[PDB]
DNA sequence: CCGTTTCGCTCAAGTTAGTATATTAAAGCTGAACGAGAAACGTAAAATGATATAAATATCAATATATTAAATTAGATTTTGCATAAAAAACAGACTACATAATACTGTAAAACACAACATATGCAGTCACTATGCCGAC
């Protein structure tokens, strides 16, 4: 299609929608979290935490188009899922 | 071919994600009104093109010889650029003399108002009429 993300008629799909269809399969799949569940924009915090991993932080700062360094540590956090791992570094 | 039901869409009310400015200071942009000198135009007048023909005057080569305007000097001199310096007049730097304001001090009338006993119109105090439909009563 013309577009990068089309649907199954060629054309351009709404972005009330491509999430909509993304918590079916999160309800489908059977899962557990605390308070209310994860969602389509969820994906660009998920990208970000393995940027900062992988590569280095002044990287998933600039892909996900911020330019302050007040959201760099509060995009960072866990919320209370998954424990802080600290290594030997 | 047509009807019925699911699905792609947008409206409506909650649930989150992101970034952060106000005054000074000094311009810069652009619509609209303001104020002369030179040349292209144009009608009118003056100079010239038009036009031709036998007779009058100029066209010109090739060289001797007297004549002359005038650039080319070459020396003479008013003209022109530039101060120098003193006689002569302007003008601060002094100063007493002279008429004039700000001030020093005496001399005198009178403005400006409290104080006090009366005098009394006038506003306030107290009651009834003027002027005309309410309220209450019938229709």
């Amino acid at each position: 299609g013309e577009t990068i993300i089309a649907s199954t008629r060629r054309e351009p799909l709404s972005s009330g929608t491509v999430s909509r269809y993304f918590m079916r399969a999160r309800k489908a799949s059977g899962l557990s979290f605390e308070g209310d569940p994860p969602t389509f924009h969820e994906l660009r915090s998920l990208s970000a935490r393995l940027y900062e991993k992988q590569i280095s932080d002044k990287f998933a700062q600039h892909l996900l188009g911020h330019k302050s360094d007040t959201m760099a540590s509060q995009y960072r956090d866990d919320r209370g899922r998954e424990w802080d791992k600290i290594e030997i570094k």
